[PDB]
């Protein structure tokens, strides 16, 4: 679990997304794994605007933090679960680090702030829904 607040925004895992989520929606994207819903207190997390493949994320089946060197956003293969039928999955970014199923909404940080959350793994990688490029959350 786990989730970014950046002004009135809560950004979420879409397939761990709750019924106030839903009912309070601004944006969903299936194929990338990802809701946006409204929320009523304002949030300070910074959204990295960059192109930074380092960074550390949080990996609560852990409860460490991890350094990681991670790709460029892409189109990445997952196969099926209770949420999603194999497919593949837009703006993805895999490192090699440990995760399980419930590390999903961990977040990854660079020096310029939020890069994204845990949202695949499998096979000693990690991989991470990126939210760089979605201007709209500071405006
Ligand atoms: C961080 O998640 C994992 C980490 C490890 C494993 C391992 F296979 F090893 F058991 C499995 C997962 C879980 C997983 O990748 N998915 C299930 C939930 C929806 C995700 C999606 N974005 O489509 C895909
Ligand atoms: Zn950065």
């Amino acid at each position: 679990s786990g989730a970014i607040y950046v002004g009135n925004y809560r950004v979420v895992n879409r397939h761990l997304a709750t019924h106030n989520d839903w009912a309070n929606l601004v944006w969903e994207d299936s194929s990338r794994d990802l809701l946006v819903s409204s929320t009523t207190a304002q949030g300070c997390d910074t959204i990295a605007r960059c192109d930074c493949q380092t960074g550390v994320y949080y990996c609560s089946s852990r409860r460490k933090h991890y350094p990681v060197s991670f790709s460029k956003p892409s189109l990445i293969f997952v196969e099926a679960s209770e949420y999603y039928p194999a497919r593949y999955q837009s703006h993805l970014m895999l490192a090699v680090g440990h995760s399980e199923p419930g590390d999903c909404g961990g977040i990854l940080r660079c020096q310029h702030g939020v890069v994204g959350i845990v949202s695949t793994g499998g096979n000693g990688l990690v991989g991470f829904a990126d939210v760089r490029d979605l201007l709209w959350l500071d405006e």
